[PDB]
């Protein structure tokens, strides 16, 4: 897998973000995670977390997996990095997302993320509190 450039257009919520990729605006859905919706518990906190990570980043990068790159809604499916740190993983690690939506063939970082979830759960963080 390969990291590719992109620039923030705007934060949306816990697990979606508007980025410019190859010069075109796209909504990205984070692979392998599920954040609460803004109106649900920890929804606002997920959104804020993602927002901060991406707004403070100097270098946003997009990493596609081996499978489908767009979902049925036209959202790009990727791992997103903010100054080299994966937002997908950081959400999980903080108990602000659950590992979810693990489809065969777009699941390269599954075990990395499940390790983060296990630590978040041990620490009883946020969702796991
Ligand atoms: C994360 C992800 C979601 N989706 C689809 C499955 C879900 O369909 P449904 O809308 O039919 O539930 C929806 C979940 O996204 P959200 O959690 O953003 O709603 O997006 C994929 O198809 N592939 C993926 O990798
Ligand atoms: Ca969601």
């Amino acid at each position: 897998l390969h990291k590719e450039p992109a620039t923030l257009i705007k934060a949306i919520d816990g697990d979606t973000v508007k980025l410019m990729y190859k010069g075109q605006p796209m909504t990205f859905r984070l692979l392998l995670v599920d954040t609460p919706e803004f109106n649900e518990k920890y929804g606002p906190e997920a959104s804020a977390f993602h927002k901060k990570m991406v707004e403070n980043a100097k270098k946003i990068e997009v990493e596609f997996d081996k499978g489908q790159r767009t979902d049925k809604y036209g959202r790009g499916l990727a791992y997103i990095y903010a100054d080299g740190k994966m937002v997908n993983e950081a959400l999980v690690r903080q108990g602000l997302a659950k590992v979810a939506y693990v489809y065969k063939g777009n699941n390269t970082h599954e075990q990395l993320l499940r390790k983060a979830e296990a630590q978040a759960k041990k620490e009883k963080l946020n969702i796991w509190s």
